[PDB]
């Protein structure tokens, strides 16, 4: 209810300055006063409890560092390949529908010029139900070298996704991510609270349709959505190139895993099964910090994605919001490899990390309402009166 | 013809002389056996209690409970008029026009209802305070009511990707029928406390009338007689089940088996987890300034049991089971089934979840060779369409809710009651879908990571003088707000 | 400062009448609104910060119970022995220094007119500190069959102790309990922090000195105090009757363990070396339910003790409010053996617990101030404005 | 001999000229390798910056730091008024004054103080913001931080009874001295901030004036010169430690080690675990409206140290060392000691908790017979007397205090430092007879239970839905109130 003007007396001349943000959650305090309620609504939602979507970031907490010192860490490089391509630093956007909802006027365009136009070119993937065209987007993007991924959703009219496939194989993206968590649409009931005063998505699809899409074209694939070990191993049985370890930013099902506790599970079986030098494996979901992100990589992650940080940083500070969080991100992994003792994501290897209470994931026995009602606890010391 | 001089006199515990529906009973030899404790009857003793009554008890219940012979006469006009007891709500205030302005229509509009915990929630807001902590409480400090439920997010699961979905169903067989759904209503006593006109006549209907109908468990403690509930059923094809308390005169019991089956209820759930009536605080302390009883024998047996199969031709299933032993023991004899169940949290506090004790058993009836033999249902703390899912995926039958229905037939009659079963029936459909499944037969405990069901923690206190001085770090603050 | 005045209008006339408490959380909540700041820092008090205090209690947390349906429980009978004599309850109330701070008028005579007043007859440990003579207490006690036992906190001038056990076995107490687990008066800082505007016990105690003192005696000794397996055993080895497993109420070492887990621990060892018959062992801390008292006596204990909700009940009702506290919790006892499915102490034994989670002692990660602040859960259906 | 206007000119990052006590300084080669960030010197470059300078460093810095020829000369009279440089107090309002009357004398009398977390509470409400920032913050999220005080609590006691505790001693040998305490001040850096008067003058003083002396670790980044601290030791026994960064400028370095090791200090403590200065955020966030340098040289190596070892006579101590390897090769290259640390969180968040480190460590190190020959010290969030105790217990030598010493030095000056002593020595006593043990010798592994060491666990999130509709239980509410 005309909440737009005291929302526009928040964004107009209140938001600080970019050069104050210190970390990814602020561009997200910030997002959460002036997005439009719609826009917030469907940006931070999750699937129907929302404990996935926090399981996510929480099991990064799971997880601790043993580092080394005097280690001469004067140089550190954190600069990865993903996929062929030869990346900047080994974190990506990846993919948001709709974002207009909170950067009406130039949507994924703004993400694109972030990601090519300061020092770190780091990857975009291209969202099957962006609010602009592939066309557009790509033409925005500042710099040859920045790289860029379709992310694909199939469509029940299969003619609608094989033209598509082939339109933006011309337009050069680097890549196609299938996204296969999502064959209907996770119910996330702050939308529908608020949306109260499918044919474009196939359910249907299935490890076939993959093997036909590998003939039709000559991207590489990477299968956006798995969630299980067994069928990791699969997307390597029919070859594809990637798979992204993820549970759609936990919008789809509710007590799905996190992606790093999956990640740290698949990964040795891998190496057993000899297969692990023949995939890429990406994990995104939850990841906040640089440790967060150097924890993933430790474990074998070529890369780890990140959804809504960006797109908050995006719709409060447009492009350039976008290069900031792309840079307190990079300063971030810098800064903790150097305090870690490598110089290298090659370097990031699990002994780095104490795994030993991976799996202390707990539910509490319910609080004694009673105990508690009753006992006081000690009292600081307290000052004279006056 | 009895003077009201001569009633009102024997107002006292060894002597209860009682008024209802202008006839006295002498309710002497009664009232210890009461179920909704003594108190009550030793109170209004000698007094003409009808509007305490007639709103709370099936019609059938004084003709069944009490010899004939207790029925004393007529009373002779009416009572003084301060002997006339009026409707029982105890520590309400005039309140009940605040909480009727707040159910008038201030609730929502049923579409707008997105989950169960909304029923919840307005039922918390416009029901009766008797009714609040009727419904609610559990026994002592209910950890095994809040347990029942949080036991579910000790168990996450490992989905399929890359299957075809398009198809899912979500029907299955329990107990011989043929259900559209894997949920059914358990027996909650007295449902007019929330629902005043229709009680369970109506969960009757909201069960029934739609494209869905689930089960419906009848309470021997209901405030409908089994006849009116069976007769509101607006469906031929809905199954109903009754549940029972077995009596210290068995005759009482057994007259009740021989009418629930010729009405043709479906199977027996013979509750044995309440000989003593847990302490349900909430209730307690509301008459404070507002355990045994014959009527559940503290007896029964597993020879009882042994001796109702021959009693009967309904499938029993034996609700109460807390521990592996008692399945068992269950399949042993015999008998169809056992609901795995701590009634809801309402008796023995630090009861087990019944998810853990299933993932416990389940394996034990496999390598026993009875896990064919014996139907294992569960119920407890069940709210989400998820929940349902991980009791399927380790191998119980069905699942069992009693308080979301409560809420919702309380707050929106039967259409609440079809509402619950569609929010619950979708939220189902839905995540077999993201599980990569496509019907209850394909739910295997290979869908579920069990690796920290056993993750039951109690914590060390913390330390409130390190927490009292610590500050964490803050968020940006707007040049302005 | 004259809170005496607020804190009569306190107890005067607005205390519920006895009836009306439910159970003895509430004889606590009562009595923290109107004793007398000094009794209720001393009453309440634990060791530095108070984690043992609490960790007692929460351990009966960790225990769950597997019942048995479907026995006939018509009848329950929950006597026991302790220590030679019968008794009516598993429970007593165990010794609490200074009764008279709450209960000026009566002192600890009140808790010996209310453990012998009711129908139900509990034992009564007398303290050495107790501010009310032996003499009088056992005078105070109602009905020949209520039993009473003195405990004893060796002087230095092992004289006053050699004439005071002469002295209480004269008057016929039925035991001796020596505290052994307060060398030093713990440091109960409410109690100095509102104290801001030793000879008495020795510190030199043996297990030689228990020896002795079993010469100079013909009572039976408990040593009141034991907080390891290894000198359980020893009591064995030098022959007293008793042990309670007891960490004085977390007044004493702090990150002392729970009597339960230690109970827990000891008692297999005891049975594998034999000594079980040959010992009772008690244990009291943090017991405030029936459910607490009969997970202890499913493990082994013979009676489990409780100081602070007799001494609350006590200082609220005086011997009235331990008549009804003794009561509530007979009623809590005998209605969870009912649900059970066990008719008499002896058939408590172990089977009937859950101990897969009785080391399930967490410390959990610090939260995440951040995360938790900015992410907003997901909200109830609303009402109608108006 | 220089005129205002040809300084004030040359206000800008690639040009710093700064005007501290009537000189002109050229910073420009100098403000990327300043140690408390650049920021400060390039925005009051080209100003007279006495007032942010002068009460903030050692005496020596300028002389030690800065290359003759960049002492430039003579400010002619004075600067322009508004180009000299008020006190620094980021974020400070006009505060200044109550948080005067807050700490001028409403601060409660020294005799009341009950523990360690009173200091705390005392300086988070007097100290200036900037002071409170500083010293209380953690890196990032802070988790290993408040992870380094909550892994104590994973462990309990096993305390012997009837064991004659009448004397207890609880003095020890650490590196070589033998000490009254088992611990030490550890070096925190600008103690001027929390005490602009005496800084580290005072924990000299409190250190040694009293009948107990702890030994002080004095840092490398100071606000007094090493001469002043060893000056102000009231007593000819009290033990004190240098702490080192190694520069870049190796000479500089040894230089420092050649003067300390001639004032008389007793080891060096080469602190090796911020080779990059880690983010803390209170910090960071008080500017914005208000991490190399060649300082501490990001290229220390083991050979680094195995080159000191030869140019110096005291014991060498590694301080900073987060995990067992690194315990066993800083024995390998005969160093003296270790000291487990994570530098007080303030550097690696998700480095673990030095006790755990320690649990894991000493027993590598007794199998391998390096055993008896390091000293492993601990530190961080040891704030009571039991935690000292899991720590001796465990196999620590010692245990470091760096903020509680602060904060107390802070609110309190020197009597603070020996207030706190005092508290915490008695606490360790008093635990030790409760324990059952008259000696540090007799603080062995087998009087800690152990089990539950490793029990860190992080909680699945709940379910905010099912908490904000359910009532807990209630108390008796009085007849009155
Ligand atoms: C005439 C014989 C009676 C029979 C056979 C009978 C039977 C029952 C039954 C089966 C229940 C269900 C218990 C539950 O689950 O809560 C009940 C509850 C109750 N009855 Fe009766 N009743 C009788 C007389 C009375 C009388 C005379 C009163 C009037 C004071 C009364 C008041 C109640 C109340 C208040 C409850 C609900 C328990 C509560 O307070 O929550 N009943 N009765
Ligand atoms: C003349 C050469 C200088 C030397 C050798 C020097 C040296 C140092 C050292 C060793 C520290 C301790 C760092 C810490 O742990 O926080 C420090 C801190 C600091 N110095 Fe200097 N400094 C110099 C010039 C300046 C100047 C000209 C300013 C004036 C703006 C200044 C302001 C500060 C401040 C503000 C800090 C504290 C860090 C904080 O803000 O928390 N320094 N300096
Ligand atoms: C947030 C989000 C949105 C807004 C949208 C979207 C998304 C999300 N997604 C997801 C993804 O990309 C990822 O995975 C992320 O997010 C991660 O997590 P974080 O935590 O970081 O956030 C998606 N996906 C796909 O694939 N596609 C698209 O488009 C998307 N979107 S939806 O579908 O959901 O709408
Ligand atoms: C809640 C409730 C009520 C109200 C009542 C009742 C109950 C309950 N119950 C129980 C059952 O049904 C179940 O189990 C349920 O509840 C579970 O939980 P949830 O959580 O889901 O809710 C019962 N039972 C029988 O059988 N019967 C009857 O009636 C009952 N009720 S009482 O007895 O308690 O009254
Ligand atoms: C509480 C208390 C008081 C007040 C006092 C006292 C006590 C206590 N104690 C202790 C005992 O008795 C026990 O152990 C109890 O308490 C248990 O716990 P609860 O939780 O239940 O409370 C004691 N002890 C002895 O022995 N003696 C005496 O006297 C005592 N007291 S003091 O010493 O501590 O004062
Ligand atoms: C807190 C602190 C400050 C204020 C400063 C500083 C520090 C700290 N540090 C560290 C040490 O000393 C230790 O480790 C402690 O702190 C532990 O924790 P607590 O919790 O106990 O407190 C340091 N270190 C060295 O070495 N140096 C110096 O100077 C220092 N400081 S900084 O660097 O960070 O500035």
């Amino acid at each position: 209810t005309k909440e737009d003007i005291a929302r526009k007396e928040q964004l107009k001349s209140l938001l600080p300055p970019l050069d104050n943000i210190i970390n990814l959650y602020d561009f997200e305090y910030l997002a959460s006063q002036t997005l439009t309620k719609q826009a917030w609504a469907y940006y931070s939602s999750g699937a129907n409890d929302e404990v996935t979507h926090r399981e996510n970031h929480n099991a990064y907490h799971r997880i601790f560092f043993k580092p080394k010192i005097l280690v001469d860490v004067r140089k550190v490089d954190i600069s990865t390949d993903m996929l062929g391509s030869h990346v900047d630093v080994p974190f990506y956007v990846s993919a948001t529908a709709l974002c207009k909802l909170g950067n009406p006027l130039e949507g994924e365009k703004d993400v694109a010029r972030g990601c090519g136009q300061g020092v770190t070119k780091v990857p975009q993937m291209i969202s099957t139900l962006a609010s602009c065209s592939p066309e557009e987007i790509i033409e925005a993007a500042p710099s040859d070298k920045q790289i860029q991924w379709y992310q694909l959703y199939v469509n029940s009219d299969r003619k609608i996704t094989d033209d598509l496939v082939k339109n933006v194989e011309k337009l050069g993206v680097k890549a196609l991510f299938v996204t296969v968590d999502a064959p209907s649409l996770g119910q996330r009931e702050k939308d529908m609270k608020l949306k109260f005063s499918s044919k474009f998505i196939d359910p249907s699809l299935t490890w076939k349709d993959i093997e036909e899409l590998k003939k039709k074209t000559k991207l590489p694939i990477v299968i956006k959505g798995v969630q299980r070990t067994e069928d990791v191993i699969k997307a390597a049985e029919i070859g594809v190139s990637g798979v992204v370890l993820s549970n759609h930013g936990g919008r789809q099902l509710d007590f799905s895993r996190a992606p790093i506790e999956v990640l740290a599970e698949t990964m040795p079986i891998l190496e057993q099964r000899n297969l692990k030098d023949k995939l890429e494996v990406f994990v995104d979901g939850g990841v906040r910090r640089g440790t967060d992100v150097l924890k993933a990589l430790c474990l074998g992650a070529k890369g780890v994605g990140l959804g809504r940080p960006f797109l908050y940083a995006n719709s409060c500070y447009g492009r350039n919001g976008v290069e900031k969080a792309i840079e307190i991100l990079r300063d971030e992994i810098e800064m903790s490899m150097r305090l870690l003792g490598v110089t290298s994501i090659a370097e990031l290897k699990p002994d780095l990390l104490d795994l030993s209470t991976l799996k202390a994931r707990t539910v509490g026995v319910p609080n004694d309402v009673l105990y508690n009602e009753v006992y006081e606890g000690p009292t600081l010391t307290e000052f004279e009166d006056a």
